[PDB]
C-alpha cells in the first residue's frame, strides 16, 4: 500500500547497527570449524542497506505463551503483531577469504579472496512482541510452507510450526541469495583453485543460512532487554 | 535511510480507512455553515495515497500526561517524530456554486474541487497507551519558537503549553486546489471568480480542519 523511509540515525551515535550486526557475525564464523580449503574467515563489511521489505499486518494477538514462559525462566497492555514480510532489498555481506591450496602439497599455497552475499530474497511470516518491555521478534515460516495449507493459523502452538517438532519438513526462510567471490586474474584459469572456490561459496551459503536460522528464526528470536 | 512498504489492508475489511477519513471530513463539512454562493458541500472522495512520509525519530519518552488525564476525563512509550510529508493525498470534494447572470439571473453550477500535493514538515508525537494510541502533530520544524536549540517536549515552553496559538506557523506549508467546471462556463469571468472565492474558503476550511484534528493541543485518538 504506503511506502515509508524510516530513519534511526540518532539511535545509534555510540553502536550502529550495521557494526553490531558485522562483530556478531564475525564471531559466528570465528566460532566455526573451517574446512581445510580456508584458512581464516572474516566479515569485512555488513550492509543492511536502504531498501527494506514491504509489510503487511496479517493479525493482532496476544503475545505467544512461550514468551512469558522464557521471561519466568530469566499485561493485558502487552501485544503482538503478526506480519507478512517480502523482502527484495539491497542487503550486502562482503567477506574476506584466505583459500588454501594444497594441490602439491599439504597448505602449499595461499590467496586472498573476498566474497559477496548479496540479492536475498525472502517471503515470510514473522512475529514481533511487546512485553513487559522486552521486544522478540522471530521469523516464523515461509509463506507458502505446507503446514499452512487448508488455511488455518499459524499461531496455533499445538500446530507444527510454532511446536518446532520437524524442523527438516520446514521449507526454508531464505527464498534467494546471490554469492560471488573475486580472485586474482591469474587464477581464473586453474580449475583446481575455481573448484576450491566453488566448495567455499557453497560452504559460505550454508554458513550463512545457518548462522540466520539460529539468530532469527522461530524456535530462535531476537530479544531486547531495555533497563 | 532505509524504505519501507507498509500495507494494513485486513484490519479494516468492513470499514475502510479512506472511507472513514471521507465521512469524518463529510461531517465536518456538513456542520461548518457555508457562505450564500454555495449550497453544498460533500466529499466526493479521499485518498490518503500509496506515497507516505519520511520519518525520522528524534526522540523516544514516557507519554506526556495530557494522554494519561485523557484516559479518563506499562511500559507505555511515546515517539517524537520529525516527519516530511510531500505524499500523493487527495481530496475531491463536490460543491453547487450559485451564479449571477445578468437580467437578474440565478443559476447554479455543479463544481469539483481537488486539494492535493500538500507539502509539510513538522515534529509529531506517537504515544501508545493502554494501549490506546495517541496521533498528534506539535509544531513545523521551522517554527521560531525552536529557536538555536531547546526542547519541544518542554510542557511550560511555548508549543506545548499552547500560549499563543496565532504565533506559530502553520503545519501544512503548502496545498494545491484545483477546479473542474465543465466549460459550458470556464469561458465567462464570473464563473472564474466565483471559484477563486469558492478556493479560498475552501483552502481555510481544511486548513482549519486539519489543525482542530490534528494539531496539538488536539490529537487523534484510537479506541479497541
Ligand atoms: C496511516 C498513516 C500513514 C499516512 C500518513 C500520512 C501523513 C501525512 C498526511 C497529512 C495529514 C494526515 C491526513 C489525515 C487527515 C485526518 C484524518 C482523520 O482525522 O481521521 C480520523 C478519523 C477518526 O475516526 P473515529 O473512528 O471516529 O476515531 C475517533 C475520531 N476522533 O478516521 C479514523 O479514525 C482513521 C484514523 C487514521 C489516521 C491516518 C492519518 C494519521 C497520520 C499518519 C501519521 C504520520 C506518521 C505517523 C505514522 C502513523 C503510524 C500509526
Ligand atoms: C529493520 C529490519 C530491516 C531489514 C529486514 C530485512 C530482513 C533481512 C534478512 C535478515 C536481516 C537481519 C540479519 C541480522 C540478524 C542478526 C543480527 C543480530 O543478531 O544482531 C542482534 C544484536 C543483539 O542480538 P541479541 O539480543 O544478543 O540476540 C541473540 C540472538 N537471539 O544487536 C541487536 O540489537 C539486534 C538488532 C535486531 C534488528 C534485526 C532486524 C532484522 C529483522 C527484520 C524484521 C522485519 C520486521 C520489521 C520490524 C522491526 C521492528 C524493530
Amino acid at each position: 500500500g504506503m511506502s515509508f523511509d524510516i530513519n534511526w540515525s540518532t539511535l545509534e551515535s555510540d553502536n550502529r547497527l550495521n557494526d553490531l550486526i558485522r562483530k556478531h557475525l564475525n564471531s559466528y564464523l570465528q566460532n566455526t570449524q573451517l574446512p581445510s580449503y580456508v584458512s581464516n574467515l572474516r566479515v569485512l563489511d555488513f550492509d543492511l542497506g536502504k531498501v527494506g521489505p514491504a509489510i503487511t499486518l496479517k493479525e493482532i494477538t496476544d503475545p505467544l505463551d512461550e514468551f512469558y514462559d522464557s521471561i519466568r525462566e530469566e499485561s493485558p497492555n502487552d501485544i503482538q503483531f503478526l506480519l507478512e514480510v517480502e523482502y527484495k532489498g539491497d542487503l550486502l555481506v562482503t567477506i574476506g577469504a584466505d583459500l588454501v591450496l594444497n594441490y602439491p602439497v599439504e597448505k602449499f599455497m595461499t590467496l586472498p579472496v573476498k566474497l559477496s552475499i548479496s540479492d536475498i530474497g525472502l517471503h515470510s511470516l514473522c512475529i514481533v512482541a511487546c512485553l513487559s518491555k522486552q521486544l522478540f521478534l522471530s521469523f516464523l515460516c515461509d509463506v507458502s510452507d505446507p503446514a499452512l495449507d487448508d488455511n488455518q493459523t499459524v499461531l496455533d502452538p499445538k500446530g507444527p510450526i510454532l511446536a518446532a517438532t520437524k524442523p527438516l519438513e520446514r521449507i526454508s526462510i531464505v527464498r534467494s541469495m546471490k554469492i560471488e567471490t573475486e580472485i586474482g586474474e591469474q587464477y581464473q584459469g586453474q580449475g583446481s583453485v575455481l573448484r576450491s572456490v566453488g566448495e567455499l561459496e557453497q560452504f559460505l551459503f550454508t554458513i550463512f543460512k545457518d548462522f540466520l536460522r539460529k539468530e532469527l528464526a522461530w524456535p530462535s528470536w531476537i530479544n531486547l532487554d531495555f533497563n
